[PDB]
């Protein structure tokens, strides 16, 4: 069930994108597999993908839809269908404001328990009145209903097959808030480039994260309300559902207004009650699909590199949910941030990828191990470089 925002914001800086490309499965030549080129940590969200085989536009690539992530930062994963062979390259190639040039990658073969959420975007739009609007919800941080102003007719729609579930008195309900939201991200957008003093000719963002997170006995934990600017802290609601943290100048007004005016009793009241209570009828409703876990398969493979020394990468693949710990100890004892690492990276088929290798010394390989934390394992595993 989604929020509806009632007072707005007061009235009167871009992110690289990083990228990976890397295929579903082990490649294997002659061998039909999927490429992914998964894109992370961009912002504005505007950006342009392409993947290329042999310098030529791939006509069939798959991208997934805007989405964002904790930090504000948007993320999207563009694939395709496709068969190794040795002569054959590939590369995703990415437009993105923070970039002046548009930058070329080629895939390097060889390398509480739950919550419900709604993650809302406007970006306003140099030379039209109204910013495109999109919401998306998670359950359990799979996402189920998505909203989006862009779409020919925009409605709430279920992205998760149980919530078909939910009869048309839903979707209609949903959707009017969506619309009432539309016109709140419109108003404080327009706030706001006033509180900064900005140009309408450019375009601007604003993001909402709202939601609860329930213990095992699925009582609520903790309720949050937070807004980005520019994909900046602007304001959140505290912990204690009372009271806000204004994370600059501007949003300090904003902060006073809204004490003022009471705003977070109503953000308290949706949050400890129908926040928890539809979280609890979604929990049921997807009981079949939400429960799933998918256990890492982890692996340690051997890179000799310069002098007399060696890269081990510790790979953990095929595990679902995403969230996984990979540390490397010696002798037992854990290195504090020697080690390289990557971000967990979705495979597409529903499970996720990670990697984490350290530099050792040529012949001392014996004396690391490789830890992987997994909710899907029955307990950690251990592993170290297993040679012939
Ligand atoms: C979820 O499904 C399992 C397996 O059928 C069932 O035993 C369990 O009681 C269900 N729980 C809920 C909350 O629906
Ligand atoms: C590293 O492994 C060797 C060979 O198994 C072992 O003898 C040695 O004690 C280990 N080094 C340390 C510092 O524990």
């Amino acid at each position: 069930t989604a929020p509806d925002n009632l007072g707005y914001m007061g009235g009167g800086i871009q992110k690289t994108p990083q990228i990976q490309v890397y295929s579903r499965h082990p490649p294997e030549n002659g061998k039909p597999n999927i490429l992914n080129c998964y894109v992370t940590q961009f912002h504005p969200p505007h950006i342009e993908i392409q993947m290329l085989k042999n310098g030529k536009k791939i006509p069939k690539v798959e991208m997934s839809d805007m989405s964002f992530s904790k930090d504000w930062s948007f993320y999207i994963l563009a694939h395709t269908e496709f068969t190794p062979t040795e002569t054959d390259t590939y590369a995703c190639r990415v437009k993105h404001a923070s970039m002046a040039e548009p930058k070329t990658v080629y895939w390097d073969r060889d390398m509480g328990p739950h919550s419900m959420r709604y993650f809302e975007t406007a970006v306003s739009r140099p030379g039209l009145e109204e910013p495109r609007y999109i919401s998306v919800g998670y359950v359990d941080n799979k996402e189920f209903v998505r909203f989006d102003s862009d779409a020919e007719n925009p409605r709430y729609e279920p992205r998760a097959p149980w919530m078909e579930q939910e009869g048309p008195e839903y979707w209609e309900r949903e959707t009017q808030k969506a619309k009432g939201q539309e016109q709140w991200f419109r108003v404080s957008l327009r706030n706001l480039l006033g509180a900064y003093n900005q140009s309408a000719g450019g375009s601007h963002t604003l993001q909402q994260m709202s939601g609860c997170d329930l213990g095992s006995d699925w009582r609520l934990l903790r309720g949050y309300l937070q807004f980005a600017y520019e994909g900046r802290d602007y304001i959140a609601l505290n912990e204690d559902l009372k009271t806000w943290t204004a994370a600059d100048m501007a949003a300090q007004i904003t902060r006073r207004k809204w004490e003022q005016s009471g705003a977070a009793e109503h953000y308290k009241a949706y949050l400890e009650g129908e926040c928890v209570e539809w979280l609890h009828r979604y929990l049921k409703n997807g009981n079949a699909t939400l429960l799933r876990t998918d256990s890492p398969k982890a692996h340690v493979t051997h890179h000799p590199r310069s002098k007399g020394e060696v890269t081990l990468r510790c790979w953990a693949l095929g595990f679902y949910p995403a969230d996984i710990t990979l540390t490397w100890q010696l002798n037992g004892e854990e290195l504090t941030q020697d080690m390289e690492l990557v971000e967990t990276r979705p495979a597409g088929d529903g499970t996720f990828q990670k990697w984490a290798s350290v530099v050792v010394p040529l012949g001392k390989e014996q004396n690391y191990t490789c830890r992987v934390y997994h909710e899907g394992l029955p307990e950690p595993l251990t592993l170290r470089w297993e040679p012939a």
